């Protein structure tokens, strides 16, 4: 509704996007308290994923009476127990599920996605091709164009752009790589207000941001066993963190059903964003995400060498 | 259909958009031979429209056995017969249907749409408001921005832009009026090749162009009785003329499900276009079309005085 959209825009610059208390439904999330060893939150769709690891779970309510050792891999639990630095995700795979868990304050946060084993030399070949091509770039402009062409080759997204920020955080589209029959966004300007400060902040917590489907219903976090601290839990280090309905609408209005964005960092400063938009919904596996982030990180070093 | 898309792009500048031998499905079309008063062409969906005029019609095969006096209002036929000028459309309404027919070459062409009687002063109020506001404009910039705001208020479309052509027919977006959560298209350039010559030509035959749903399937014109001339019939004087699948795909990739464009003319030269895009499909009645075209016509006259 128009008035609800207006009210969202009223408080949008201050919206707490790190604590949506909901997730995107392409995975499930558990939140466990470190000291009480108890599940304190579960995403609404937790049943349809964790039934694969423990066949005794049928509804969301069964999780309260479920045992963590039945839901998570033994390796993931022991890795969370001995990991001492905060917000460093541990990635553990089984035959059917793909877990990503980290330690944040007094909690363990576990995301899980479905996973399909893919055995091929394709990633090693793509990695070598990407690096040699980026090493050959000797001019600033040639590098960003090669990077945008490579990101498109790897992910298959319909349009891939690079935003560069100016000192005052306004964005300009400095290079583009798009399929035919698309409006050219090259040299488009957008104001700093379009990306709130806290939205830029997330790229320093997790350098990739993933929206596989702008029209999937966000799943909220249900309380399971009562926590000692009831403040909402920061979800920013993982990938399932739900998207602001505002931005989902913005993406719809542009004809975009799926997006993936990657931060470009010069030292610790955020210099720009690599953004990928797709007209149809689109899922990218964890390995493809890694390949994109590694390619962008390699490109950044060469870029600073060139300037 | 990527490969087929590429082959269509190959021949796009040469594509004959005036003779698509198909129509958009928000109406039905008959093409009748002038001398024999015989239906030589009918759009495939004619049944669901003319069933309202003769309920003994259920499907297209009934039209082959039909006589036009059974399908059309008698005054419309006598008006087409007695008219002496070509391509000047006659507009005839019944309680349930709205016909637009004209005289073209060897035939009488008739479009028919569904129609619902709506009784209110809304149109007179909008008309008065538009004229008084457009009369207050004292500068070129004031006029284009007021016009874009007014066209948006009248049609309710999500985005309304004004393209201005330069001497070599490249387009620049000089003014825009768009809802919140939309990428600003202000000052966007597009090359002359993006609007082929035959498409600009159409605005001189009919100043409004209407696409109420980019995802509706074009309905082809079927031969009924063999005509004396087998050359394709120019459909450009009406509004049902089917849209190039190329442009429909272009609009999808831009997030547009419905579009309406209106030509801005300085004497008979085409000076620009007023374009309306909507994220979801949208239908505009014949009265709304007349109001949009008259408002643009009034704005243009004020513009030439202003410069
Ligand atoms: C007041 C708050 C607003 C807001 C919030 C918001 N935006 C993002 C992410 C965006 N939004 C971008 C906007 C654009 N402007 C343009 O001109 C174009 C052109 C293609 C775009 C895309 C933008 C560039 C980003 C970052 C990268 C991206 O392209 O996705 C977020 C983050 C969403 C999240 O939770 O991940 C928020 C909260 N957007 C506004 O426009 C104003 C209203
Ligand atoms: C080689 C032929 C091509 C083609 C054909 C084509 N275009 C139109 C109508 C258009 N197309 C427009 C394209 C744009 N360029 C931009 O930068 C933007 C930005 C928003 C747009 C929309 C355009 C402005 C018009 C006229 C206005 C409108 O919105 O309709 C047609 C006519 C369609 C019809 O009614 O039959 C045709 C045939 N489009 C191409 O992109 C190239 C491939
Ligand atoms: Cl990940
Ligand atoms: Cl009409």
């Amino acid at each position: 509704g128009s008035d609800d959209i207006s009210k969202l825009i009223a408080a949008c610059d201050q919206e707490p996007i790190h604590i949506p208390n909901a997730i995107q439904p392409f995975g499930a999330m558990l939140i466990v308290e470190k000291d009480t060893q108890q599940i304190v939150y579960a995403s609404a769709n937790s049943a349809e994923y964790f039934s694969v690891a423990d066949n005794t779970i049928h509804e969301l309510s069964d999780i309260k009476q479920a045992n963590i050792n039945s839901l998570l891999p033994e390796h993931l639990i022991s890795g969370l127990a001995s990991a001492i630095r905060e917000n460093e995700p541990i990635w553990v795979e089984t035959d059917r599920l793909s877990f990503l868990g980290w330690r944040h304050e007094n909690y363990y946060i576990i995301e899980v996605e479905r996973y399909h084993v893919q055995t091929s030399n394709w990633f090693e070949i793509q990695f070598q091709r990407a690096f040699q091509k980026l090493r050959n770039c000797k001019t600033h402009n040639d590098l960003i164009n090669t990077l945008t062409r490579l990101i498109q080759e790897i992910s298959g997204y319909d349009r891939v752009m690079i935003y560069q920020f100016d000192p005052e955080w306004n964005g300009r589209v400095i290079a583009e790589s798009v399929r035919q029959l698309f409006t050219s966004m090259l040299n488009h300007h957008f104001p700093a207000s379009d990306i709130p400060a806290q939205a830029r902040a997330m790229y320093s917590i997790n350098p990739i941001r993933i929206i596989p489907d702008v029209n999937a219903e966000p799943q909220p976090l249900h309380m399971i066993h009562k926590p000692q601290n009831t403040e909402a839990v920061n979800l920013s280090s993982g990938v399932l963190r739900a998207v602001s309905p505002l931005h989902m609408q913005y993406l719809r209005n542009f004809g975009v059903s799926a997006s993936t964005s990657i931060g470009i960092f010069n030292e610790d400063e955020l210099w720009g964003i690599v953004a990928c938009h797709h007209t149809k919904p689109r899922a990218i596996g964890r390995r493809i995400r890694r390949l994109l982030v590694r390619t962008v990180e390699f490109a950044a070093e060469r870029l600073w060498l060139i300037h």
